[PDB]
């Protein structure tokens, strides 16, 4: 018996205004007759048209990016731009951004801590690299990130907050975690928040399995205990995500 | 008897859909009767608003920054997602880009060339820092900026350029003409003299509608990449300034 699940579709940098009415189309006619909260993070340029297209009663939209603060930032969109558009997620900390974007422990932990005060549902992301799964030092790595974001919130923030675990170590490397190693980075992180923030917080945190999920393979991922649903990348551009999200079930 | 001068407005991170939206009535309000492309580089997220609401026939949409290809960089935006949702503008290599988001030379002008081949027009942007500019070294800042771009880029492509001279650290007229000119002179011994004379070099520094006629007035500005004022009224004076 779990908190409410969440499968939460990462577009990334993809998508033109056909493809993405098509797939909007579809959720759109899905029946979720189950509790579980969808998420649709569009590129910033699609948040206008998911916005208005979109209209399933379990979906809510989600942007893949932010910074603190409106200002002299070219390029950058802030925080209350978003809330001022009406977009109340996030996905935050994302393995891509901390290796192209600059994004360290720190940089997330703020960002995430800023999205929280200005009142948004964020999904944040931690996970190890190849390298360090390698030394023995998963457990280090992936308990350092949570350990910079937890710094920055009080124990009530945790409400609004998500994890989303991705096993960088596995990405592109064509190698896939077992639902037993995918329950153990679950499970360690969960064990570290009811250690150090409360039992409490820890049995309602969602923390959302963030590998490559499909559709034949996201059933057995949900049955593993600490596992509260997905961060789909490539599957949620096609029409097998509406399988995903009935895996949680 | 300049090129066709650019007014831009660079909103930066900046802007509610309602401060946006009467900024734009003011813009479709505005009686221009000179030959000018103005452009209103806004955030990714008020793109849309600003394609459906803006209606003045001198004015053009830009992007404020981009990506070569889609793919997998959670939080970026492409060209193609730019080009398909109807934005051919795009403003390339600004100065926070660069100091904040890892933009050096050769990555400025890989996006430069990008977004050249994918059909947009390109206001690129180089200049040099105070310290830069304090021990003398402005002319090989800029000129290795603009050689790193001129690298990625073949003749014909110059058509689609347009150069934003951003003094990272208010400039005199002469100071800036010196720049333009720097500018100019190696476009000039570098792609030839015909297209030297047909590029646009736009001010970049802090313009306001009560500075940028005289900057204007030199013979190598044609026009400005405008940051704060841009978000006021007096953007207007600033379009004016171009006559």
């Amino acid at each position: 018996s779990k908190p409410q699940p969440i499968a939460a579709a990462n577009w990334k940098c993809n998508g033109s205004q056909q493809s993405l009415s098509e797939l909007i189309d579809l959720f759109n006619s899905t029946s979720i007759n189950h509790d579980v909260q969808c998420v649709v993070a569009s590129t910033f340029v699609h948040l206008a048209m998911t916005k208005e297209r979109l209209s399933h009663p379990k979906f809510v939209i989600a942007a893949q990016n932010a910074i603190a603060k409106s200002g002299a930032f070219t390029g950058e969109v802030s925080l209350p731009i978003l809330k001022d558009f009406g977009v109340n997620w996030i996905v935050l900390g994302h393995s891509e951004r901390r290796a192209y974007y600059g994004e360290t422990n720190e940089i997330v932990a703020d960002k995430v801590a800023a999205a929280v005060a200005s009142g948004f549902m964020v999904i944040a992301c931690i996970g190890e690299t190849l390298q360090e799964r390698e030394s023995g030092r998963t457990a280090v790595v992936v308990l350092t990130q949570i350990a910079a974001i937890a710094k920055k919130l009080k124990k009530a923030d945790w409400a609004k907050v998500v994890i989303a675990y991705e096993p960088v170590w596995a990405i592109g490397t064509g190698k896939v975690l077992t639902p037993q190693q995918a329950q153990e980075a679950h499970a360690l992180i969960r064990s570290w928040v009811s250690s150090k923030i409360g039992a409490d917080v820890a049995g309602e945190l969602r923390i959302l399995y963030g590998g490559s999920v499909n559709g034949k393979n996201a059933r057995t991922l949900y049955q593993q205990r600490d596992v509260n649903g997905f961060l789909v990348g490539g599957a949620s551009l096609k029409p097998e995500f509406v399988d995903i999200i009935k895996a949680t079930q």
